């Protein structure tokens, strides 16, 4: 279980993911108020939260994204998606290692990676922008699905390089990384990591091929469509085998609808 204000707050930043799926988004111009056509973000839309910057997928890139400003929390928020070819990953994508220069020892996905290496220069650019206008502002990084990936390396580079509070809010993340890497994010906290009964995207990569998930994990336990109770998430402080989403078995593309209700349905606007 968990604290019906930590409820409020993962019932409430899967909004501004649920959001990164519209091209309306993030094709948006500054100043833009975020919006979702579907009715999937609307805690979102009252907090007035407009972009300060967008990025889009194109021919050369399947992420798009955005930095928002939410002047009700206090918060600026880099939002990112991947691409939406998501059953074609589970049933068929290949995963190569890469060294990201994180930390010693440490590997990344090489997919993700690059992902977050593609558009990494203007985002640090943009952040420290938006930042010294919003001093006081949190910065939040936040994802589902693929997307989620990236934020988590996005994360955890960014704490690096200026940001060391920021925070990750990865609904239905992959694996992005070995055993160190996923030590190293950890430890750095601020952490919030979700999956969905037996949603398969966040079983893969497999433990069995090094890959290692940041903790904790917060566990959906309800089904889709469900509304997430207080005692409808459970907390498991280790990535083995045996335990939350992965120890619900080896993922089976029968099991996908699960990816997509992370308490809303959070990829309404594709």
């Amino acid at each position: 279980d968990v604290s019906t204000s930590e409820l409020n707050q993962f019932d409430f930043w899967v909004q501004y993911a649920a959001a990164a799926y519209y091209a309306d988004d993030y094709t948006a111009q500054v100043g833009a108020k975020i919006s979702c056509s579907k009715g999937n973000c609307p805690q979102v839309e009252e907090a007035g939260a407009t972009v300060f910057y967008d990025f889009s997928n194109a021919t050369i890139t399947d992420t798009s994204g955005f930095i928002a400003v939410d002047h009700a929390n206090e918060a600026v928020v880099l939002s990112f998606r991947g691409s939406y070819s998501v059953r074609n990953w589970v049933s068929d994508a290949i995963f190569v290692y890469t060294n990201p220069d994180l930390c010693d020892g440490c590997l990344a996905d090489l997919g993700f990676w690059g992902s977050w290496v593609l558009v990494r220069d203007d985002i640090i650019k943009e952040l420290k922008e938006a930042v010294s206008q919003n001093p006081g502002y949190e910065l939040a990084v936040v994802g589902h699905s693929l997307g989620a990936a990236v934020a988590t390396l996005a994360v955890a580079d960014l704490r690096g390089k200026g940001y060391p509070s920021a925070k990750l809010y990865a609904y239905a993340s992959p694996r992005v990384a070995n055993v160190p890497l996923a030590k190293h994010i950890t430890a750095q906290g601020n952490n919030y990591r979700f999956t969905h009964t037996d949603d398969p995207v966040p079983k893969l990569p497999l433990l069995a091929m090094g890959y290692v998930h940041i903790s904790p994990e917060y566990w959906i336990t309800s089904p889709n469509n469900v509304t997430v109770g207080a005692s409808d998430i459970k907390v498991i402080d280790g990535d083995i085998s045996f335990a939350g989403n992965t120890g619900t078995g080896l993922p089976s593309l029968e099991d996908f609808e699960a990816h997509k209700w992370y308490f809303m349905k959070t990829d309404a606007g594709k």
